[PDB]
């Protein structure tokens, strides 16, 4: 890939303002894309795009392929007479969880059954078209969906026997006794894929390029891991033998205990890494690049064993990361991937990184807390093919980092800023003065997430790890980001040669 100099905005779609409870993929977001051409932007970020489950995090999907019905924008659906919508009282400037659960899984079903009898056969033909194209996932993805209403939500692994080992004629018998379920999930595919690959050519009529994101681990309780489970380390009852994290950290005490399920590599190297480049084609059907969380996991993963409910106890076993890439490579001709490569990094997986070409992360609230710190502008690789953030979904707002900084961070911070000519006066210019920071860095890359362009605090914040609750919630209100913003980003992107 060839990174020119430039500037984007890290976005969510589910933070776009806009009726009904979520943001999705219509006026609003065609809005947001319009106002980062006009802001002189080239890049739009957003977090995987897939189903979500217990949590709302889109790290931990129901499918590796699918994308998330609740993006689907209904107007469209309403405009056809499939729906009638009638807003049940959202809040304003957050994602209820709870309420979109209980009110936009009924509408996208009533659109469905409204689809089954309004719709023009030219309409059915490319909804069956779709389903035949996309089969190898989406029969999977589909059933796997309707069975969770035919067994109280269960994971797959709880599933009764026939089922979850997957015997040809409880499958066969399932597929037929939920067909109507089954096409209900393969519809919101239909209309996720559609939607998005219209905004997506909007996008591109703009010049933006679209970042996507993807964990380096599935989950659990997912279509591809009940369909696949030799690809996992499961035992003969389908639950993982050991689980993802990392070990304890300068930063975490126990560790983190993600509790994916982890790849056999072995098994993946001899079917030929399959998976890998069918996710790959299928991210770069929606986005232009693809950063890939926990990149060092291609190297080498802490391996925890179940039975362990924290991070401490666990191994470090090595993963045939050069032998995937190169396969990569040489099949697509390119590796549009940019790393994650937070945390503790090592030279081999800096090798792997390197070797491939690709942009490596910066994180500057991680930058003043010790001259020699990486994340210092200063230190970046002279030909400066990485991406800079002021934080990233992970981290609080520059704001709320700045109001919890310690002394020393914050004193440090000022006087770095200072001596790139960069001075602010109160604490709520903090945001500003540290984006001002990286647009002037060699990074070819800065992305900023759009609360930091407001200016918020940590009320705004999109993850706070840790924490399983209250998280991806936040939106924009309507005509918060405003033309000024615009104009001021527009100016400071003038001003740093990424215009
Ligand atoms: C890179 O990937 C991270 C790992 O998935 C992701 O983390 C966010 O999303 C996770 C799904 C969420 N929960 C997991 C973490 C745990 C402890 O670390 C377990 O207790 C949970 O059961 C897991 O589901 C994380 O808390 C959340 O930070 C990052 O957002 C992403 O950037």
């Amino acid at each position: 890939m060839e990174l020119p100099r430039a500037f984007g905005l890290l976005l969510h779609p589910t933070s776009l303002p806009g009726p009904y409870g979520v943001g999705v993929l219509g006026q609003e977001a065609r809005d947001f894309l319009r106002f980062l051409k006009e802001a002189g932007g080239r890049y739009w970020q957003v977090l995987p795009l897939g189903p979500t489950g217990y949590g709302d995090s889109p790290y931990q999907s129901f499918s590796a392929f699918a994308g998330n019905p609740y993006l689907i924008d209904l107007r469209p659906l309403a405009e056809r007479g499939y729906v009638r919508l009638e807003d049940p009282g959202f809040p304003q400037g957050r994602v209820d969880y709870g309420l979109l659960y209980a009110w936009k899984w009924p509408a996208l079903k009533e659109a469905f059954r409204g689809f089954k009898e309004k719709a023009s056969p030219e309409e059915r033909e490319a909804f069956a078209a779709f389903r035949e194209r996309e089969a190898w996932w989406l029969e999977d993805y589909a059933l796997f969906m309707a069975l969770k209403g035919a067994h109280g939500g269960l994971p797959w692994n709880r599933w009764p026997l026939p089922l979850r080992k997957r015997e040809e004629k409880a499958l066969r018998e399932a597929k037929s006794a939920l067909a109507e379920e089954v096409a209900f999930h393969a519809f919101t595919q239909w209309l996720f894929f559609r939607q998005w690959g219209a905004l997506k050519a909007e996008a591109e009529a703009l010049g933006i390029r679209i970042i996507g994101d993807m964990p380096i681990f599935v989950a659990e309780d997912s279509a591809e891991v009940w369909a696949h489970p030799e690809w996992f380390h499961l035992d003969e009852e389908g639950r993982p033998t050991v689980v993802a994290g990392v070990p304890p950290d300068y930063f975490s005490e126990t560790g983190q205990r993600w509790g994916n399920p982890l790849y056999r590599w072995d098994v993946l190297e001899r079917e030929g890494f399959s998976f890998w480049i069918r996710r790959l084609e299928k991210a770069l059907e929606l986005f232009h690049l693809v950063r890939i969380d926990h990149f060092r996991g291609f190297e080498a993963y802490w391996e925890i064993p179940a039975s362990c409910p924290t991070a401490v106890e666990g191994r470090w076993v090595k993963a045939p990361g050069e032998k995937l890439f190169q396969k990569i490579q040489e099949v697509f001709g390119e590796v549009p991937v940019l790393a994650e490569d937070l945390g503790v990094i090592t030279p081999e997986v800096e090798a792997l990184r390197d070797r491939f070409g690709l942009p490596g992360m910066k994180v500057l609230q991680f930058a003043f807390d010790x001259m020699e710190n990486p994340f210092l502008p200063h230190n970046y690789p002279a030909h400066g093919r990485v991406v800079v953030y002021t934080g990233t979904h992970d981290n609080d707002t520059t704001l709320g980092w700045y109001r919890t900084a310690t002394p020393h961070e914050k004193a440090f911070m000022a006087r770095y800023l200072a001596d790139w000519g960069i001075t602010f006066r109160e604490e709520e210019e903090v945001p500003w003065a540290l984006m001002h920071l990286g647009m002037k860095s060699v990074a070819r890359l800065a992305v900023y997430p759009v609360q930091d362009v407001l200016a918020l605090g940590s009320e705004a914040r999109m993850n706070y790890p840790g924490r399983p609750s209250g998280n991806w919630a936040w939106r924009l209100l309507p005509g918060e980001l405003s033309p000024e913003h615009g104009a001021r980003l527009r100016a400071m992107a003038e001003a740093t040669e990424r215009l």
